[PDB]
């Protein structure tokens, strides 16, 4: 311990074991003081924005939190390639978290001059919400994480939460949390923080595409011993109704009897990246699939995992069915299509319905010739099935994970859930990795010599710095294919370019070229 | 130990055991230097105020003290609800006190510019007056306590005391205390302070109302086998005097013989919150119940625990019979009624007399027809009993405690006391939790190079900061009612509002909505 000794070392390697890859990553963080050490209440009226769908009520906190809920926080692009190129699945096993080499620095403003001196006696407060009794804000895909490049220094995002709102107003059930009501650990520059977590049993993420389609699952050489109705009439005429049956075989695979059906659907609007093919109207919000809760509408975004487009239609994407990432230096609002990268889910078109199609059709009447009830002869009529819930015999794949994307989500604590895999992709857990909340301990400037009962709003301006390390052990599923054919692999290209992909440029800014998914290997259905 | 290691952690939780709830609370304090390290003598002439009732003599001290003698220092509103909603009583058991992460900071003034540097070698002095040989100033309901909201930073109040005064002058018995005459502990930023205290045996506070009245304590179906005088005459006329008796029964409950009587009374003036019903005169001081001591008058305030008002009269309050709290941001003087909240004691109207009524009537003469002594026939005359001391057979309840209110008082060391429960509510103890006195150690600026025998009035300006934690174990009395009816419970309301009650607003200031008492459950008498 002490000022002159370091409380930890830098460790950002990857170690590949038999069936385990252990990722470690160290980053340098900076923590400012948030809210001037206050617990301000926030609303949509607080920021002035007015829309019932956007109305909120909640609390801003003086605490920051650590987010490492993205894959690029733990995998280099090369490590990601090494994982996705020969592994059918992976899952997290255990997590280790370290916080070391903390330094609190006091900034002083004399006549508009910033002088930074370090404050050896000030502390920083840290705790992990291990009993899950705080609102959980990891798992909402927030831009505050550990940076992908190990040489970057990041600001810690401010922690805050929303509670129940009646528009801009709170209600009786609205809960307020003082984070200072939890027991924290106090650290002053000689101290470090260690946290260990075991992931609950999650299924392996399917790191493969299917080399076989759900409708092409039979032997193409042999008939089926089942019959289907093939003819209902005997050609043109009146009163010529028959009932002919024929064997389902390889010549007519569409009518073949099947044991399993494609997974559920919730249709989305189709938007093409060739804008001339799009309608000359504003339909981004009006014309977007949504769900309603307590009288307000949320974009589906991204909804059930569906195939982004049909074979031969890569220009089309669902309106809110895909994850869209910014490239690098992309601005917050109204950026051009080329400024963002749209991911697709085309590998799951073998089992999942296409996001912008309508999942087949159902009968919507009784076809008839004529009865006693009516003399109206009705021909068979079909309706389109735009949204289909789960049926028995239904199989599907989940959404892919990306290097840029999230790793885990917290399953909401409810009486019932179905297949609680997060819709944005990743591992859904009842008890995810706990939030780590961190705060500079307020240091009052100087009290008045006579007593005053007010709560001392004058403080010394200071921020903390440190190193954070995250260690995750991942269990791997080794690909064991008997396929003779060479497989599709993620690769870099051997063509001369200005910069190397997944490197820094002449400026020194690191950028990621495209969103890399985990489905390159193949399996039979 | 050392500058770079913290000497304690943040711990402000609550743990509910079987019959024990352990409250811990950590706060950040700031301690200025008081009096320029001096022991000034103070009087009413020192501040100039002239009134014999307000005349005082005493001493101002350079020390601060820690006060956590309020319930909101230890209970969140939710914890308070969890306590009052299912518990018939509670009492403190043991106390733990910690003082850690002390930092002394030197403030310098160069050309009107404040620069705060920390002074690693300066100390802070702490001691607990464990032998109770200092004047005890906790237990006077002073605005200096640990703040209710854990995220607030508070100034430590200056310690001072009063001794015997002859107006503005002292007398021979007047005692002066040098606080530096006690052994203190000295702390410089690596050191911490720990203090443990066991509460003496106090009774459980009655955390219930009575579901039965003292005058309604019989069986309403059966007579009483006791008789009362019912008729003294036989109707209109002269010389028609009789003595008729009848059984006391359910039809006449007022004359029924009883074993126990309501507790003592000291009548107070009735003031209504509808000001039009109040008299158009100034009567706040003239017209206030008071007691005199050595020729000067003190407001009763709040006096014996009495029911604040009769059933159906909530607009009325006793002039000084209730605790009145300020709401939030309420000013020191002449604030409007809506700026303060008046507590009531209506739950104890089942055993205690109403504060603004007169406790029944007594006979004040001998009724007679005529004797040898006089020919004057006197009819029965009654006087009103405005104040009643304790009688045998008398039962009463004490004043309620509030979340905003005090916890304990020191019983004055006297030959005799009766029922030494504090009049403002709480637990009266001969040996309450000891005062914790704290002071920055004076650091002289720089002495002159030639010797001078004067006492070095030049000092370095500095203040201390730190964390304080208080841990109290409370013994609980679990409610064990056989009542079929659902009970009254403290609850929040489910109606849309701008802010959540007992939270912070958009500004970030925490406020408490109303004064919550502890009497919601019921018991039989």
């Amino acid at each position: 311990d002490g000022v002159g000794s370091s409380s930890g070392n830098w460790h950002c390697d990857s170690q590949w074991l038999g069936d385990r890859v252990i990722t470690t990553s160290t980053r340098t963080w900076a923590l400012p003081t948030y809210n001037n050490h206050l617990y301000k209440q926030i609303s949509n009226s607080t920021s002035g924005g007015s829309s019932n769908d956007n109305a909120y009520f909640g609390y801003s906190t003086p605490w920051g939190y650590f987010d490492f809920n993205r894959f690029h926080c733990h995998f280099s692009p090369r490590d990601w390639q090494r994982l996705i190129n020969n592994n059918w699945g992976f899952r997290p096993k255990r997590l280790n978290f370290k916080l070391f080499n903390i330094q609190v620095k006091e900034v002083t403003d004399n006549n508009g001059v910033k002088t930074i001196a370090n404050n050896l006696t000030s502390t920083v407060q840290v705790f992990t919400d291990s009993d899950y009794q705080l609102p959980y804000v990891l798992g909402s895909a927030h831009e505050g994480c550990l940076p992908p490049f190990p040489a970057d220094v990041f600001m810690i995002p401010q922690y805050g939460y929303l509670t129940l709102n009646d528009g801009s107003q709170a209600v009786g059930r609205s809960s307020f949390y003082c984070l200072e009501y939890f027991p924290s650990q106090m650290l002053r520059t000689g101290n470090n923080f260690q946290f260990s977590y075991e992931f609950e049993n999650v299924p392996f993420h399917s790191s493969y595409a299917h080399s076989q389609s759900l409708d092409r699952l039979m032997n193409p050489l042999i008939d089926q011993y089942l019959y289907y109705l093939s003819k209902t009439i005997n050609g043109s005429g009146q009163n010529q109704q028959t009932l002919k049956f024929s064997v389902a075989g390889p010549s007519n695979m569409a009518v073949q009897g099947r044991n399993y059906i494609p997974g559920p659907s919730y249709r989305q609007q189709r938007v093409s990246t060739t804008v001339t093919q799009n309608n000359n109207s504003e339909f981004a919000w009006p014309g977007a699939s949504s769900w309603a809760l307590n009288g307000r509408n949320s974009l589906m975004n991204p909804g059930p995992a569906m195939a982004s487009h049909k074979e031969g239609e890569d220009r089309f994407f669902p309106l809110s069915g895909s994850l869209i990432f910014g490239k690098q230096g992309t601005g917050r609002d109204n950026v051009d299509a080329d400024k963002v990268m749209i991911t697709n889910e085309e590998e799951i078109k073998t089992t999942n319905p296409v996001a912008t199609e309508s999942y087949g059709q159902v009968a919507t009447n009784h076809q008839s010739d004529g009865t006693l009830a009516v003399p109206f002869k009705a021909q068979a009529q079909t309706g389109w099935v735009q949204n289909q819930g789960i049926l028995p015999g239904m199989v599907w794949q989940d959404r892919d994970v990306y290097l840029q994307g999230p790793i885990w989500a917290k399953i909401p604590h409810t009486d019932g859930n179905f297949h609680p895999s997060p819709l944005m992709g990743g591992f859904g857990m009842k008890h995810p990795p706990p939030q780590i909340l961190i705060k500079n301990t307020p240091v009052p400037a100087d009290p008045p010599t006579a007593f005053n009962k007010d709560k001392l709003n004058s403080f010394i301006t200071q921020y903390s710095t440190g190193q954070v390390s995250v260690e995750i052990e991942w269990e791997l599923q080794k690909e064991n294919s008997k396929r003779w054919n060479p497989e599709i692999q993620y690769t870099s290209n051997y063509y001369k370019s200005n910069n190397v992909e997944f490197a820094v440029n002449t400026e020194g800014v690191y950028s990621e070229p495209r969103p890399i998914g985990t489905r390159y290997l193949t399996r039979n259905l």
